[PDB]
């Protein structure tokens, strides 16, 4: 199905858009759709994932308003977002 990541401070700027759309498989996760965002803009993945291609600690999720493990499962109509920490103390 087809859903919407929003994209917020720093992780926006990074990646020249405030909303993009994916469209992943019938049985994709969080983290599936995580890729798919990374793929449409690769400027993000330096941002996004350690060296060991995980998910930062300090990157937030969301899918419907609520934290997102990267293994929960998806559906057609989700917002997704992903908050970056704050540069001030
Ligand atoms: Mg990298
Ligand atoms: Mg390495």
């Amino acid at each position: 199905g087809s859903m919407e990541w929003k994209l917020f401070a720093d992780l926006a700027e990074v990646a020249g858009s405030r909303t993009v759309r994916v469209d992943v498989d019938g049985d994709a996760t969080v983290g599936d759709a995580l890729d798919a965002l990374v793929g449409a803009h690769p400027a993000l993945e330096s941002r996004v994932f350690g060296d060991d291609g995980e998910l930062y600690d300090h990157i937030n999720v969301l899918r419907n308003g609520e934290a997102a493990a990267l293994g929960e499962a998806t559906a057609a109509g989700d917002e997704l977002a992903l908050f970056p920490p704050v540069s001030g103390g």
